């Protein structure tokens, strides 16, 4: 559904997600 870098206050996860 989205992929990019998915940066939450703490932690960046950038990757894939459907």
């Amino acid at each position: 559904g989205f992929c990019r870098c998915l940066c939450r206050r703490g932690v960046c996860r950038c990757i894939c997600t459907r």
